[PDB]
């Protein structure tokens, strides 16, 4: 028992981190097979970021201007291309530590682990979620660009995020490994404000199920509700609307605890309306929404 | 910016995890050089746990009764010894992935990363702290025994914890890598209740400094206090007494923000007395105490 914000073991991804320098900009790259992936803004100076024309800027760059260093050995760059907001640097050597991998574009509400890196070296690993407003609440400093987000299924690493920027609000924006930003963000030093950060209802319910499994049962009440009644309350509290798809996905947690999904919705509805009254759930004084139903089942069953 | 409960990259420790089976009990072991470390309760059946005499039980075990499997290849056991509550299994092969390492015994209030494992395979990584009552609030299921806690300083892994048991309250107890339990716990299936879980004051102040650095400044007030006045309030709220050593350790955070330590104590004192009033600090509705001053400086500077 016990419930923690757990990240995937990062070893498979640490073996892929390299440093990419172009001129005076140094950031991280991801080395898979003979290709190094990195944010295209590695070719920019801070002055270029105001209004960069990446195609024009890239014309003044050759293979030898991209310095790729893995550990402490230099990789030879034999090709470069821009795909959306990422640069793919073809190196002459395949990464011998390349794990089995996929590039996936995740949906908001989905969680992933981030291995924060600086100068191609890992500093830490943490778990976060793609927010409904397509930002992530990460922990990134200058130089962290190119750090990646991923999930692991047994031996396959599904890369889903590459870090590109921090918005003035301290939230983070980035792309999938094809270079497409999550949300409406653009890799430019301009006024970009995040939209409403709504709460991921299905995740909060999964975490309520995790609390029941781990012994925290005080919030269970004698009520039930309907999807429509629950959603009237959820909209008022800037919670995402709950769908039958979400109820279906919560099925295994409902089966394990014997608490019907709509009964858990009524419990959540009362927690929204009455607050916690100074109490905690799984050591938290707020409703946690960065654990998916899959994460709860995984953590409570011990998938390796 | 952004502040997350960050764990160390786990790769160096993943390369050390093996599976140890003795009879019908399977748990995890740590393979460093030619020695595999594991909880001595691997030699027990659940019936033995009621009142085990480990010396007597170990007499009926030979080298060939300890099955050590690294990945999917069997290691040959050429010696075994009991040191306190751990077994050291001498294997004929040194772990080729052994990182630079130390065995350290940590003090309460110190934080570390745990790589939770099942059948010698990593499932996840999370950060936690040695509580003042010598328990840890982990996330461990049956089979997780032998999972380790560690810190990394550049390339050196300081192993500090080996997981042994879960108390009836859902908190966890374990040993340092010399087999000595943290706290008064014994590896026996008996009535062991944890003591008062006090809050690590120095860590809460470090996290208040992290919040100021990351923009959350609403809790800063116009007051100051003294160590004695602050400690009168801290005792009332089951917070550890703050010492001049703690003030000294908070010095770099005080310098970075320009907020004197005793002024931050007055802010904390008001937060204890008045509560949060429905507000949050670094996305939390409670005062977080599992970040040391070293962790705050590390995360805010990007040590790799
Ligand atoms: O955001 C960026 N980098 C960072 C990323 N994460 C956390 C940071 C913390 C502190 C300083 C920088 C950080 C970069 C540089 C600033 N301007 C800018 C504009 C557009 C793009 Cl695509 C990238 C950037
Ligand atoms: O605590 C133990 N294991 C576990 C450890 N962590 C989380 C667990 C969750 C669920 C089931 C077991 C868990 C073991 C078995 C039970 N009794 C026992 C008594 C003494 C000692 Cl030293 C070990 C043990």
């Amino acid at each position: 028992s016990g419930f923690r914000k757990m990240a995937f073991p990062s070893g498979k991804v640490e073996g892929c981190m390299v440093q990419v320098t172009c001129g005076t900009t140094t950031l991280n790259g991801l080395w898979l097979d003979d290709v190094v992936y990195c944010p295209r803004h590695v070719i920019c100076t801070s002055e270029d970021m105001l209004n960069p024309n990446y195609e024009d800027l890239l014309i003044r760059k050759s293979n030898h201007n991209f310095l790729v260093q893995a550990g402490n050995v230099q990789l030879r760059v034999i090709g470069h291309s821009m795909q959306n907001c990422v640069l793919k640097l073809k190196v002459d050597t395949a990464n011998p530590k390349t794990p089995k991998y996929k590039f996936v574009r995740i949906q908001p509400g989905q969680t992933f682990s981030v291995l924060a890196c600086y100068n191609g070296s890992p500093s830490g690993v943490y778990q976060c979620a793609m927010r409904p407003n397509f930002t992530i609440k990460g922990s990134f400093l200058n130089g962290s660009c190119g750090s990646v987000g991923f999930n692991i299924d047994y031996d396959c690493v599904s890369f889903c995020y590459m870090h590109h920027m921090e918005l003035p609000t301290g939230v983070h924006a980035g792309t999938d490994l094809e270079g497409n930003f999550y949300g409406p963000f653009v890799d430019r030093q301009t006024a970009q404000a995040a939209g409403t950060d709504t709460t991921i209802t299905v995740n909060v319910l999964a975490w309520l199920y995790a609390a029941v499994i781990n012994g925290d049962r005080w919030f269970l009440n004698r009520f039930t509700t309907t999807l429509n009644d629950f959603n009237l309350v959820a909209m008022k509290y800037n919670y995402e609307p709950l769908t039958q798809d979400h109820v279906d996905i919560l099925g295994p947690l409902s089966a394990q605890t014997g608490i019907a999904v709509l009964d858990m919705c009524a419990s959540l509805k009362e927690l929204l309306q009455n607050g916690m009254n100074g109490r905690t759930i799984l050591g938290s004084a707020l409703l946690e929404d960065e654990f998916t139903p899959f994460d709860v089942v995984r953590q409570c069953s011990g998938v390796t």
